[PDB]
């Protein structure tokens, strides 16, 4: 128990300075792109909600809702997990933070020059702006690391403890699962409408539709109300991008599990009988992939009928 004290006085304390370093950041970069009297460099000018991302929607939640959370279990460290799984809906948005922070980087090395090291400068900061703005990054990772360490010294199953470290986990992987989504091209469709990505990973696919059948590469995307597939392809200077070519609806959606000759194999089909013109072979680049691919695809199945 005394381990575990020292972890919740750690996360009680970082929360604090944290919820202050937010503070101070809007107080002074974002205050003076909104109401500094400096010249702004074209490049970023007014430009601000990308720099800065949704930082004051996440201060907002720390200082009006998680702190306050938080303290309420001061002296029960055991049971902390339980804050993470009542307020995961909230850390949605560090999803929407950790996608728009590649932009607000690149916004920042071509086109801020040295209008935020001046601001440090002459305001005597001692937190660059690049400081602060990883800090909602760094802050999700250490949530991560308390609720692991709290793990070490728990009993199994018990606080919730797991399942907040899971909800932290996600954060990041469903901000890269929105990363491989932007670079999807052709799907003429309204994204909203396909429900929440789920799940998005790259398989060798042999098609009835293909004139020659054989596997190919395609990287799809499970939504709740579908499953999109699409082929990656690369330019001159090798950047990727995903080409729509089709979907499936994940109410029609049956599933095998295994197929002879390759336990990475598995296969799909629509409707109610499997035929050779629907039957669609994926072989997974292992077999933890493949069981991770048919847990989600046969709960969106289960949800939807």
């Amino acid at each position: 128990a005394r381990r575990k004290e020292f972890i919740m006085a750690e996360l009680i304390q970082t929360e604090k300075a944290y919820v202050r370093d937010l503070r101070e950041c809007m107080d002074t970069y974002l205050w003076e792109m909104t109401s500094g009297v400096e010249e702004i460099p074209p490049g970023i000018v007014n430009k601000e909600l990308i720099i800065f991302g949704n930082m004051q929607e996440i201060y907002e939640f720390h200082n009006n809702i998680f702190l306050k959370e938080l303290e309420k279990y001061e002296q029960l460290p055991e049971d902390v997990g339980h804050c993470f799984v009542t307020w995961a809906d909230k850390f949605q948005m560090y999803v929407t933070y950790c996608k728009n922070k590649p932009d607000s980087t690149q916004l920042i090395l071509e086109h801020a020059g040295s209008y935020f090291d001046e601001i440090q400068q002459r305001h005597g900061l001692a937190n660059s702006i690049s400081s602060y703005l990883i800090k909602p990054v760094q802050r999700i990772t250490k949530y991560q690391l308390l609720l692991k360490e709290l793990l070490t010294c728990c009993e199994e199953g018990k606080g919730e403890i797991k399942d907040g470290l899971e909800v932290m986990l996600s954060v990041p992987k469903r901000a890269n699962d929105a990363m491989h989504l932007s670079m999807l091209e052709g799907f003429d469709e309204n994204i909203e409408s396909q429900g929440e990505l789920i799940l998005q990973e790259s398989f060798q696919v042999w098609d009835p539709k293909t004139l020659i059948r054989k596997g190919r590469e395609r990287h799809l995307f499970l939504f709740e109300m579908s499953l999109v597939f699409s082929k990656e392809v690369k330019d001159s200077s090798g950047r990727s991008k995903y080409l729509y070519k089709s979907k499936l609806f994940t109410s029609e959606l049956g599933v095998t599990e295994h197929v002879e000759g390759d336990p990475c194999k598995f296969a799909l089909w629509v409707g109610r009988t499997p035929t050779s013109d629907n039957k669609i072979v994926l072989k997974a680049s292992s077999i933890e992939n493949k069981q991770d691919w048919i847990k989600h695809i046969r709960e969106v199945i289960q949800e939807r009928t």
